[PDB]
Formats: C-alpha cells, sequence, structure tokens
C-alpha cells in the first residue's frame, strides 16, 4: 500500500491544492490520512500481522509538503513570459521520462551477467554514472526558492561537465560498434548490448534536457529581482550551451545513425531468432527517431545603444522641477531590452547614469529601428527596481516613464502628500490605467494604497474599467483591495456600485471569498449591507464563504452568523461543513458561536464521517471535552453509516490514544457497537496493543469475549499479535483459553501458522488442549508441519501428545510432512520421532504408495528406513 | 594528581558562582594555588603556574557563552551540545585501542590509508583543541577566517569515506575468511569521527549565528541558519536517507560475520557494543513573509505631527517579522520592500496578513542597527507600536525635560505603558536606569503595582535597576512607596546592597543604611556577607556598614574567606585600617587551617606585609597549624617568596624551633628548596644545624641525596657532620651512594668520610654501590673500599649480587681486570655453583658461571 498511497499522494500532488489557498496543513493533512483510510477500508487479520495496516501514517505529511513545496516553487507569474522554455523542455521530459521508468526495470533486467565482453564494464561504469546521475536528481526539487538558488549556485558546472561527460566514452560505445558488428556476423550478448547502448543514449538526451531547464530557471530566478546583470550572462551560456548542445548532437546522432544503419543490417542479415525485447526496441527506435527529428524545433536586438542617443534638453510641462520621488542627483540606470510574440531578451547596461537637474525626455531613436521587435526600457535610479519602467510599442519619450512615476506616486502612503502629487501629474495628465508588472497598476494600485476620494473625484470617467478590468492574474481592484481592507475606499466604490460576485480569471473567486481570511470586519459590513450578495455563493471548488471566513474566526463570522438570510449549513465538495473546519481549526469561541446559531447539523461526509470522528482521529483534547461539556448531540456515540464505527474505533486505530481514556472516562460509553465482521472495538484493540486503555475497559468492565463473524477472536489476535504479553494479559483478565473460532481453530493453530513460539509456550504452561482438532480434523500440529517452522514443531515434538494418526483423509502427520517434503525436516523426523514405519498402514503401503505413485529420488530410497 | 586539580577547576567552572563578580579571578586564581598546596599535602619528592592558566582559560571559555535571553536557536545549541559531549565521551574511550591498532602493523597494504585517516585524526584533534582556548573576541576572530576550511574539510573527508568503503568490502571478505578485527575497529572509529566532526561543525555554526543575532546583519542570519539546514541535509542524504549510508553497509557487515562460525576476540565483543551505541545513535538521527505595503493609519485623531527626534524626520523605514514564544524561532529577511516613509509614525502594522495561530513578533528598523521590535499578539494590531517605542525611548533618554515632553504628549495620544520591549519592561525599568522626573511617577502612580513588582526577563524590580545604577534621589523617589528591598532576583538571588556595594555609589547605600528595616545580615553564595562585597569595593563606603548596623564583622565564608584575607588579596590599606579599628581580627583558622600571614605570603604583598608586621597586634608571624603545623615562613618556604622570607628574617620573633610533622623543620624545609642564600641567612641567624627528623636526618642527611655538591660544601662550611649514622645508620656516604651522585662520594670521602661503614644487615658501602650497580660507585669503592666481602644472615656475597644483577665489566673487573683472587669462595666453594644449578638458568649463562 505504501506505493500505491505514495502514488494517490502523488496525484494529489498533481491537484496542486494550494492555488484556491484554503487548504490549512492540518486541513490538507488529517483529510489525506482519512481519504486513504477510507481507500483501504475493510477489516481482516493478515494485514494486522504488521504486513500493510499501518506502515505509513505520518511520514506521507513529508511528501505533502513536498507536493506543496514543489507547488510553490514555481514562478509567482513572473512578469516575462519567458517561462514557455522550461514549459517546452519540461513537456519534452515527461514523455522521456516516463520511457525511462519502463528502462528502469528493463535495464535492472539488462542485469543478467557481467564480461560477457570487456566493454561490459564500461557499460556498468557508465550505468554507475546514470544511478549517480538518479541519484543527485531526487534532492533537487525539494528545497524553497532560497535553498533551491543555494544548491543550484554550484552543481550547475557539475553538470556542465557531466553533459561534457569526464570520460566521453562516445569512442568506446563506437568500439562496441566494430566489435558488435562481428558479434551479430557469428550468429547474442551483442544483442543484449544494444539495450545498453541505447539506454545509454537516452540517458544522455535527458542529462542534456536536465541541463537545459536547470539553466533556464536560474534564468528566471535573475529574470524576477534576480541578479540584474548576471541574467545577461546566464543567457549567454544557455545560448552557447544550445550551441555545443546542437553540435555535439549532430556528431552523436550521426553515431546513432550508423547504428541504426547496423541495426536494420542485423534485422535483414540475421536468421530468425531474435528477441521481443529487441521488438520493443525497435518500437523505442521509432520513438528516438521522432525524438531526433525533434532536435530541429528551435541582446543584439536591444543594447547597441545608450541613452544619450538624442537629447531632448527642456520645454514647457518638463521644465527641471525638484519633485520627491523623482530625486534630483542620483543614477539614471537606464536598460532597454526585448519582448514579443512570448519571447523576451532582457539585457542589463546601465553605461549611463549621467545625473542632471533636468529631465528624461530624450529619446533613443526607438522609432527608427527597422526590425518588428517590441522594445523597453527601465530607467533604475540606484538598485534593482521592479524593472518596468516604459513599454513603448514604437516610441518612448520619457512618458511611460513617466507613466511609472504617477503609478509610484499612487504607491504613497501619505495622503495629502499623495494629493499634492496628483496634482503635479495632472498638471501634465499622463494616462492613467496604463499596465505595469503585466497588472493593470495605476488604478488597482491607487485602491490598493489608499485615497481612493481623490482618485475617483479625478478621475470618474469609466466605471467599467474601475470593475471588470483584470491584470496578468485577472484582478479586479475589488480583489485588489479584498484582502487590503480599504474599508472607506470600499464605501467609495459601493457608492457606485461594483460586481458583488466577480470572478477572477484563474480559480474563479468572489473577491468577497478573497477577503474573508483577511479579518476584516470593520470592511466586510460594506458587502454585507448593500446588495445582499449570495451568502451561499460556491467558488470553482465548492467552499463557502463562511467556509473560507472560517479561517479567520473573528468576529467577521459573528456578524455573518446570523444577520443576513444565510445557509447556516451546507456540504463541500468532499462533504465538509463550516463546523468541520471548526472542529479541525480549533477555533473554539467560532464553534461555540456556531453552537449558539443553531443545532449541530451533524452531517456525515462523502466517506460517511461526521466531525465527531475527526476528534478521536486527532486527539482534540480540548474540543472534545468541550463538545463532552455539550451534553447533547450524543453522536459520539453513534456509528459510521458506512460500516458502523464510532470515533473510538479510528482513535484505537490511529494509536492517538489519549481522547479514547478521555472518551472513556465521559460516562456509561455503549461499548456493543458492532461493524463489519462482528468485530468488538475490544477486538481492534487488541489488534492494536495498547494495554492501558485495555485494562482500562476491563475497569469499565467491557465484555471480553464476544465472537465476531470473521471467524476469529481476540485470543487468536493475541496469538498473531506480536506483543506476547497482551495475551497474558487477557489472561489473567479471565479469558476463556478456549475462545476459538466457529471452525474450532484454537489460536494453537493460528501461532502454529505465525511462527510465534513464545505465546505457544505461553498457552502451554496455560495448558490449552493438545488432542483438540479443528473442522478438518487437523491438530495444530499439521498446520504447523504445512507452514515448517523449525522451533515450533520442534516445541511440538516436545509436547505433541499425538499418536502420528491418520486424519479425515488418512495421512498420518508424518504424511502431511512427507507431502511437504522438507528433506531437512524429513530427516528430522524420520528418527528422533521413533521410526517405527514397518507395517505403519495397511501393509504400510502408504511409504509404498510413495514408492509407487511417481519416479522417486534415492533420497526417499534413503528415507525409506 | 595535576588530573586532580584539573577536576576541581571544572568543578569551579560548573557553577557560575565565580562569574559572579562576589569572587573575582584573582580572587579564585589564588585559592585554587592554596588548595593545590593542601592536597599536595616527605623524602622522594626532595629529590604551579600551570594550574592557574588552567583555571583562567577555563574561565575564559565560561565567558565564551552568550548572555540570557539573547537569541534564537538555543534548544539547538544545547542539544547538540549534549549529543557532543556523549559523542566524545566514547571517542576519548576508543582512542587508546584505535592507537593500539597501529601495532599490527602491514598485514595490509590500505595500512597506508589507515595511517592517513590517523593523520586527518590528528588534523582534527589539533585544530578543535587549538579552538578552544580563546576569548570571545579572539573566539569569533578565529573562527571567522577557518570557516571556510572547516566547511571545506567537511567534504574533504570524501576519500576517509570512500576508501573506508572500500576497505569494509575487504573486511567482510578477511572477517568471513577466518587480523581484521582491528581494520573493523578502525572502520568504527572512522564513522565515529565523521559523525563527531560533523557534530562540531553544526555547534559551532550555531553559537556563531547566536552571535551574528545580536545587531550583525539579519542578512546574515539567514545565511548561517541555511548553512546550518544544508549540512543538516547533507548529514541525512549521506548516512540515514534512501541512499544506503556506511551505517548499513556496518551493520550488514556485523551480521554476516556475527553467523561466522569461529572464535573471535574480545575485541568483536567490544565492537558489538560500539555498534549498539551505533544504532541507538542511528534512532536518535533517524528524527512570514508579510508586509505593510499600504496600510499607514490617516488622521482619525490625534496624529499631530511631532518633530520627535527618536522617529527621526525625513528617514526612511525598514521591517520584518517572523515567528517565535514557541521552541523554534525561524527567522526571514524582507528588507527589499522597504522604502522611504515621513509625515507622521502611524503605519497600520496589518497583523492580519495571514492571521494564522502564530505569535508574530514585527521587529521595526531604519537605516543603521536599530531598536528593531514592536508588540506581540495573534490577532490585529493598530499601530500602538510607535507610540510605546517613543515611550520606552523617552525612559531611555538622558535630557530630562525632553523625557517630560515625551511622558506627557505620547499617554494623550493614547497608548499603555505595561506592553514590554526587547522582551524588557524598558519603558517602565529604563525609568530606574536613567532615573525620572515626577511625572513618571506621577503617572505610574494611579495603580502603585505595576512597575514595583515588575519582573524584567531576569526578574529584577526597579530596586535592583536604581541600585545598581546607584540613583540615590530617584531611590528615595521609588521607595517612598517602601517595597521589598530583599527582592532577591530570579537567578544568583541577592540583594540590591551586594549590587550597591559592588558598584561603588556610597549616596544611595547611606540613603539605604539611614531606613534599612532590612536583614542586613544576609549570608550569600559561598557563605560571604555584603561586608565582603564592601571590602571587593575599596572605599570608604564600608565605614557606613561598619559603623550603624549589627553585622558580623568577624564574618567567615564557606572557603574560610576573611574580610581581612579579602582586603590582603586586594590591598587597600586605608580600609584594612578601618577594618582593624572596627573589630577583632579574624585570625581564625579556616576550613584549610591557614592564617592571612600565610596568604600575605602566598601573594608576596610586601606592603600589605610590613603594615601587618607594623599591626603587631595578634599579628602571630610564628603561628602553626593543625594540619603538619604549618607556618606562613614555611609557606613562603614553598613559594619561594625569598625578598618577604628575608624580610620578615630581619624580624625578631623568627621562630627557629618550628616542628612539623616527623620533626621536618624549618632549616629541613630549606634544604628541601635549594635556595641557597635564604639557607645561608637563616644559618646567620643561627638555627640549628643538625637539627633532626623522625627518622633521626640530620639536614645533611637530605642534602646529600641531591644533585648538586655545592650545598654540601655550604653544610661543610657550617660543620655538619660526614659521618652523621641514621636510623637505617645511613651514613652521609650511603644517602649519596643511594642516589648515584659520585661527585657526593668524592667531596665525602675528601673530608675524611669513613669508607669502611657497615649496616646491621651488612650492607657495606661496596654492598649500596653494588646495589645501585653503578660502575663508578662500585669503582670509586675498588678504590678506596676495595672488598670486605661481606653478607647478610643469608651469606650474599658482594659477587653475589655483582653476578646476579649482570653487568659484565663489573665482573670483570671483580675477577679478570683485577682479580678478587677468592676462589673456593663460600662453603666447598660452590654456592655460585648452587646457583648455576638451582633452577632454569640462561643459554648465555655459561660464561657468567665464571
Amino acid at each position: 500500500s505504501n506505493s500505491v498511497f505514495g502514488m494517490i499522494a502523488d496525484v494529489a500532488n498533481d491537484i496542486g491544492s494550494i492555488p484556491v489557498i484554503g487548504e490549512v496543513v492540518g486541513i490538507v493533512t488529517a483529510p489525506i490520512a482519512i481519504v486513504s483510510h477510507i481507500t483501504s477500508a475493510g477489516l481482516d487479520i493478515a494485514s494486522t500481522a504488521l504486513d500493510c495496516d499501518d506502515i505509513p501514517f505520518d511520514e506521507i505529511k513529508e511528501i505533502l509538503e513536498e507536493r506543496f513545496n514543489e507547488i510553490d516553487r514555481k514562478l509567482d507569474k513572473n512578469t516575462a513570459a519567458l517561462e514557455e522554455v522550461s514549459k517546452l523542455v519540461s513537456k519534452t521530459f515527461v514523455t522521456v521520462e516516463k520511457t525511462r521508468n519502463e528502462m528502469n526495470e528493463n535495464f535492472k533486467l539488462v542485469l543478467e551477467t557481467i564480461e560477457s565482453k570487456e566493454i561490459k564494464s564500461i557499460v556498468f561504469k557508465i550505468n554507475d554514472f546514470k544511478k549517480f546521475f538518479e541519484k543527485e536528481r531526487q534532492r533537487i526539487k525539494g528545497l524553497p526558492k532560497d535553498r533551491y538558488v543555494a544548491k543550484l549556485l554550484e552543481q550547475k558546472g557539475i553538470l556542465g561537465s557531466l553533459k561534457e561527460v569526464r570520460e566521453p566514452s562516445g569512442n568506446s560505445l563506437s568500439s562496441a560498434l566494430n566489435e558488435l558488428l562481428d558479434k551479430n556476423n557469428n550468429y547474442n550478448k551483442a544483442f543484449q548490448a544494444l539495450y545498453a547502448l541505447f539506454y545509454g543514449t537516452q540517458t544522455y538526451a535527458a542529462v542534456m534536457f536536465f541541463l537545459l531547464e536547470q539553466h533556464s530557471y536560474l534564468a528566471d530566478y535573475y529574470y524576477q529581482k534576480g541578479d540584474d546583470v548576471n541574467f545577461n550572462a546566464e543567457f549567454n551560456n544557455v545560448a552557447i550551451i544550445f550551441d555545443d548542445f546542437k553540435s555535439s548532437l549532430t556528431g552523436g546522432d550521426d553515431g546513432l545513425i550508423d547504428n541504426v544503419i547496423e541495426v536494420l543490417n542485423t534485422v535483414k542479415a540475421l536468421p530468425f531468432i531474435k528477441n521481443a525485447d529487441s521488438k520493443l526496441y525497435r518500437e523505442l527506435v521509432t520513438r528516438t527517431k521522432a525524438l531526433e527529428t525533434l532536435k530541429n524545433q528551435i541582446l543584439i536586438d536591444d543594447i547597441p545603444e545608450t541613452l544619450s542617443q538624442v537629447n531632448f534638453p527642456n520645454d514647457e510641462n518638463q521644465l527641471p522641477t525638484p519633485i520627491g520621488n523623482w530625486v534630483d542627483g542620483v543614477e539614471v540606470r537606464y536598460a532597454v531590452q526585448y519582448e514579443s510574440k512570448g519571447m523576451y531578451s532582457k539585457f542589463s547596461e546601465w553605461s549611463e547614469p549621467f545625473t542632471v537637474q533636468g529631465n528624461a525626455c530624450p529619446t533613443i531613436k526607438v522609432r527608427v529601428d527597422p526590425k518588428k521587435r517590441n522594445r523597453l526600457i527601465f530607467r533604475k535610479f540606484n538598485s534593482g527596481k521592479p524593472q518596468f519602467a516604459g513599454t513603448m510599442t514604437h516610441s518612448q519619450t520619457n512618458f511611460k516613464d513617466i507613466h511609472r512615476d504617477l503609478y509610484d506616486a499612487a504607491l504613497n502612503i501619505n495622503k495629502l502628500k499623495a494629493v499634492d502629487e496628483a496634482t503635479t501629474l495632472i498638471e501634465k495628465g499622463a494616462d492613467i490605467e496604463a499596465k505595469f508588472d503585466n497588472d493593470r497598476s495605476a488604478m488597482h494600485a491607487v485602491a490598493y494604497r489608499g485615497n481612493n476620494k481623490i482618485a475617483l473625484r479625478f478621475l470618474l470617467k469609466n466605471q467599467s474599467i474601475d470593475i471588470e478590468l483584470k491584470d496578468k492574474n485577472g484582478f479586479t481592484p475589488l480583489h485588489i483591495a479584498a484582502e487590503a481592507g480599504q474599508a472607506g475606499f470600499v464605501k467609495l466604490l459601493i457608492n457606485h456600485g461594483a460586481d458583488v460576485n466577480a470572478k477572477t480569471s484563474k480559480t474563479n473567486l468572489t473577491p468577497l471569498h478573497l477577503a474573508t481570511r483577511s479579518g476584516f470586519s470593520k470592511t466586510v459590513r460594506n458587502l454585507l449591507e448593500s446588495p445582499n450578495i449570495k451568502v451561499n455563493e460556491k467558488e470553482d471548488d465548492g467552499f463557502t464563504p463562511l467556509h473560507t471566513a472560517v479561517m479567520s474566526t473573528y468576529m467577521v463570522v459573528d456578524a455573518l452568523l446570523n444577520h443576513p438570510d444565510i445557509d447556516k449549513n451546507a456540504q463541500s465538495t468532499s462533504g465538509l461543513t463550516p463546523f468541520h473546519l471548526a472542529i479541525i481549526n480549533e477555533s473554539q469561541e467560532v464553534a461555540e458561536s456556531l453552537v449558539e446559531s443553531n443545532a449541530d447539523l451533524n452531517i456525515q461526509d462523502v466517506n460517511h464521517m461526521a466531525p465527531i470522528h475527526f476528534a478521536a482521529s486527532m486527539g482534540s483534547i480540548k474540543m472534545l471535552r468541550y463538545l463532552i461539556s455539550i451534553k447533547d448531540k450524543v453522536s459520539i456515540n453513534s456509528v459510521t453509516e458506512n460500516n458502523n464505527w464510532t470515533p473510538l474505533h479510528f482513535a484505537i486505530y490511529f494509536k492517538k490514544e489519549d481522547a479514547a481514556k478521555e472518551l472513556l472516562k465521559q460516562d456509561d460509553i455503549n461499548l456493543t457497537i458492532v461493524a463489519d465482521g462482528n468485530l468488538t472495538v475490544l477486538h481492534l484493540a487488541v489488534s492494536t496493543g495498547q494495554i492501558n486503555i485495555i485494562k482500562e475497559l476491563l475497569k469499565r468492565g467491557s465484555n471480553i469475549e464476544e465472537k465476531t463473524g470473521e471467524g476469529y477472536t481476540s485470543l487468536h489476535i493475541a496469538a498473531m499479535r506480536k506483543e506476547p504479553e497482551i495475551a497474558v494479559v487477557l489472561i489473567e483478565n479471565g479469558a476463556d483459553i478456549e475462545a476459538r473460532s466457529a471452525d474450532n481453530l484454537t489460536p494453537l493453530h493460528s501461532a502454529a501458522k505465525i511462527g510465534r513460539k513464545s505465546t505457544v509456550l505461553y498457552l502451554l504452561e496455560k495448558g490449552a488442549d493438545i488432542g483438540a482438532k479443528t473442522a478438518d480434523g487437523s491438530t495444530a500440529l499439521h498446520l504447523a508441519v504445512s507452514g515448517r517452522k523449525m522451533k515450533t514443531v520442534e516445541t511440538l515434538l516436545n509436547k505433541g501428545a499425538n499418536l502420528k494418526e491418520y486424519d479425515n483423509n488418512k495421512y498420518l502427520p508424518i504424511h502431511k510432512a512427507i507431502i511437504n517434503d522438507d528433506l531437512d525436516m524429513v530427516r528430522l523426523f524420520l528418527e528422533k520421532d521413533p521410526s517405527l514405519k514397518d507395517d505403519e498402514t495397511e501393509e504400510g503401503r502408504t511409504s509404498i504408495m510413495l514408492i509407487v505413485q511417481k519416479l522417486l529420488l534415492e533420497l526417499y530410497n534413503y528415507f525409506i528406513n
């Protein structure tokens, strides 16, 4: 179940939950655990042998936050769309890596032997190189941004020398080709070696890819607030990397073309004996030819210039004016570069930081460039700015830099100073609403910062822009201010109104839902009053605004509880009321407020669990006490509609054995609950192996013996429990030693199957009957000789107390051993068990039958005795 | 011996009472020397700076530790230190047999690599021991540059591991084949060494980060946290992860050779408990970004921009916030976002960006290192940080009128004092540490219940801060309330009187003594009194305590330290005179049973020595003790304080008739020293030349058994007998022979010593010479006391020992070179033959028969 449930966890990883940020670590871990439990539902005993029952219970969470951090390592919507390179290469990588996934077992099989030829040693060495690659690959993806780039900053050169592999075995492959020529001519070991050479080629190509995307991510990191200058260096490095890539690929693929030629030559010239292994080989030859044709699918335009190309000295409205943010004296770190058609070329050359008390109006000959490539300049002052000063389609005259200046003025936090900045800019009145950082940054940002009063009263011309203006992420200004609590400006916007139920472009959500977790009771009332918005709104994932409001736990939920016409209860995608979250989010005040508003609508989830069982699952001791203090909703003693389980069963089954003690100490608990298999919760505890609650229930007078419909008894469970103390524990409790199966399978037979000799000897001093026998008539001796457990059958022969007699079938236990044919045990049995094997059966024919049955070895002739 | 005093040093190191200035570095170094003397308290001994060097370096190591409530990662530091000690115990234990491995040399060719890893061990040990010797500044300075070398080493250990796995392959080969035991033991040594080195590196980096916390660079704090995380992850992958670390290989080798049907040495069993330790260690080892982007408070009311110097006008802002208060304190850097902010201090701090179940503490900064702290609470907070910050800032200022202005303004602006800062209650106790005008007490007067009982991080009350600050006026201003003058702090519970004595603000302690109503008689940690702290203070302030209260002037401590001895150590003659005038001399013999003159000799303070001489009152210059009746003169004898020794010699009542244990007198001590000039001065004074001992030894008995002859020349100038018998009748010739100094016997015989002396046993000088078997001694005997051929009751002739001791040339001198001419030397002359035949003898013994 470890691998299969790990794959289920990887499926949950591919879900990518955190974009809909409603996943608390608890509310993502505990549901995953219960999902695993439900998918592995059903009860037995073989699981309870520590085979597949509870092997993982917590460390799966490790992979869970793995999934989360690999998810969030993705670029936070990098303003440049240059990530299409990484996207393409990852798409190519997925298929090749799956093919390598099958080739993994293929070439674990390919390990059939070593040194059929001397080249096979080199094959093994390059195999070890591959396994080095695979070992290094796993650790890479885990770490978050800072640690990720830290690990990046050293292994890149190692990988570069790995592609230019320290031992360029290609000529060794060519020599292997020359040898396998004759090797295939003679008839194959070289037949087995073609798989190896092809696998090496695949690993080669995969390593080239891996280098490529790691470089691409490094470039991305240096792009978004990274090393600005080193972005250009890294891009040139990856360009040269691609050049050497292509050239060495042409050479290696000339070799591979020779390989294909000789493969066809062998196919035609060979006799008609081959391997279907080579048939899958030829299918992958087709695949590799496709990937070979794939190779053809793939700043100078930007930076042969400086800023002083065409200086604009001065004129009206742009005279040198001392303005705070536009400081007079600090550098002018100009930088113009390319982006268009998704393609992006970014340079970093602030070659002219020349400072004057003048104006930045000069033009840089943008209008004359013949190439139809869109350009963009960004002019830092003293350090790496957000890098989006001015986007010019065909011309820049500082006007878009002026737009950025207005944008920055909108980022001020001083109110009257912001008004003064607004006056200064409206002297010229640059184009508001211009998009920066791929965001409709002007109006959204001014709404975020505030002073929406002045912005509205000066620029109230387009309410549609005020409402349905969406950014790179597809964000309305309402969503912009949702988590930012511009309550007064919420009145400002609602005065002319806005889309109450606007949905963002990706992971469609109300701005209300965005504001739900902000805990802004002073802001939410505005939407709560004016339009009477749909309180029962469900996003792309069916979580109520109430659900998304349980996060804050503040008085916002209390205001929302009852004042409007609310869906006081609902059902989530997996069947989760806000009461479920309140139980799990551990906000006791909100739980009490909800109890005040309405009674507990203890509706079960999709897999038939009420919020009661979660507390037993995670030992929610404080809420456990509070819910007992409710004194009502006695569903703590109810059952799962799925399979009739109380929360006590889950508490015992998760080893969280404190809330169980609490519940036991609460009141007169009903332990007579029966579930799938008629297994008492006592039997479940016996399987788990917790003596404390065991004797605790014993004090509460729990019924020791209620035979289950599964055929087992708690005595058998103890006989198979690896903790031999529990059987004795039940012994002083007075548990009947004859707590046997309906099939009369005593736990002696169980232990004979198990091999737990200590519990065997236990039952020996306890004097369990040895002359007894189960339904087929077989004493536990027969089961043991079927299983052939050495020390167990030794103790048996010590205390067999049986005459080695015929069962329902005429076999003696020695005949059972004969059928087993355990030659060492057969010889052990022949004499130490007194032989007397003359006329044992009718004329002693049983042995004679075993002669005349078939061709029998002379070993049996010796065993005749 | 030396290790015993090292253990005593360690015990002294453990307790923080000596870091408490109630005992000072000199004041603790001196008792170490005297305790070394006491534990040291003959004959063979006749034939200390390093101790105090060890003490001072260990106290420096204690000083290297950081302050209380300083930084984070402290649980990691503590646990890693604990397991580091645990590992180092076993490593030190196993080092001995690791060395013993290096004797079965070259049964294997990889023994060169074994020597290589041994040299690796030597390098590591030298570096790590060289680390633990420097003060904090030198400590961090040394760690700085070589942190890179240490990090390099962290991987440069790789060929050790690779060659070690290869060696373990060959070792499984060897053990399953049968000398591999030593190599497997070296395997274990490599494993333990790797683990220990890694833990050492982690602990060192942790402490370095902790130091960087104290106004260093938070960016550097993130860098160091990243480094420690990466190193621990390297550990995990290398030795615990899915990749099979060497521990898996060693466990499988143990299991495989466990099935070996062979009988093997106890080395395997010891390695088995070693592997038990390894798997226990294996089980042990196998287990925020947000910003006030927009929300500046608008003028709801009372923002009222004031030109506050504290909240500087025109500067920018910086900020970050991290989680603390339970276990770890994950740390983060977000100063990319801070930018210019002016107008009035009104940032709506907005904790609620991710209002999770964590206590996130924002620390606020600007251009340089800043106060960098603002409040703590889960839910919404509304910029009371500004007001509280300026509040403790006013409490911290030194311009009292400005403090008045700020206190008047900000309280009206709206906040509460009770909220802490820097985890301190600085807005309330910086008041005591800087003094306060009336309005501080006026504002605090409303409750009369906040500041008085206000425990700090260390639990101090304003009593303690005021007492150390010595702000006597503000001391009265507060004690108008009259709180617990006995407010003992949480750690190192003491009285504010102790603090005042330590500081030296006499006005404050006079004010305390004006209306104490206190138990001034407090006895602190080591049985001391506040009078002892005053003695440390070395000022006339002690007079106020001396006169008015009723303290025990004759106060003795746990170690036997009187205030007299403390003054002697400190050497303030004015204070000593004041103490003498106060009450009686506490010249009582202490726990070690010493006298103040003993310390006067110990430090060699001739100033205080002469002052005590001029006292003449109870100045028991010839006082002896219960333990061996040591005199201060005796201590001056041992410590070779020759100047003070002769100085006191220039006085009258210098008792030359001192009898110690076994009658080892002052002249005997002078002999045992070797300072000849002092002995000559003593003889000029005229002590008993032939002062004897319990074993009937004159001073020349021991002077002879020395390594220089000129001392015997001085004694014979004095006129000591050259044939003075002993209890064993060991004449000076006998003593001179029993050591092996030929020149001593030479000068004895120049004066006419009796060569023919022979003890009751019959041990003639020839017998002693052959007993020492020295060729020079025996040839001198043959020169003078040639051959008496004596024996015991069992007739052991000199030739009998001469042939037992197996020396060739001397036997030839007896029989061939200068023949003894004695054939048939014994009864029928076959006692020699009797010894030839008695039992098993030597292959080469045939010539020794002669």
